[PDB]
């Protein structure tokens, strides 16, 4: 039994998790940038978990934007809500839209490569 793990995130403690997994460890790492006000990302949080059980190569994490906008904005987040792609060779990709089939397609391309 081998799977990705969606972990919720709040402070400078995600700076430890995001960065040190990505640039440190041989893996893809994937992170949603969402306000806690967002019913479209409320459906997506289960979507991101079912996809996680599908995809072992790839850590999963999710930031409250109201908490950590300085950094969200740096990665590239002018808009709700933005999935980032950070691998063992810096920022690979960026895509912003809650969509059920979208995310599984996106990771499939990325995690194959």
């Amino acid at each position: 039994a081998e799977e990705g793990q969606v972990i919720a995130c709040h402070t400078v403690d995600t700076w430890k998790e995001h960065f040190e997994k990505g640039k440190g460890s041989q893996k893809l790492i994937v992170v949603d940038f969402t306000a806690s006000w967002c019913p479209p990302c409320k459906m997506i949080a289960p979507i991101f978990a079912e996809l996680a059980k599908k995809f072992p190569n790839v850590t999963f994490l999710k930031v409250d934007v109201d908490e950590l906008k300085a950094v969200a904005e740096e990665w590239n987040v002018e808009a709700m809500p933005t999935f980032i792609f950070l691998k063992d060779g810096k920022l690979v990709d960026k895509t912003v839209g809650a969509d059920k089939d979208g995310l599984p397609t996106l990771v499939a391309k990325h995690a194959t490569a």
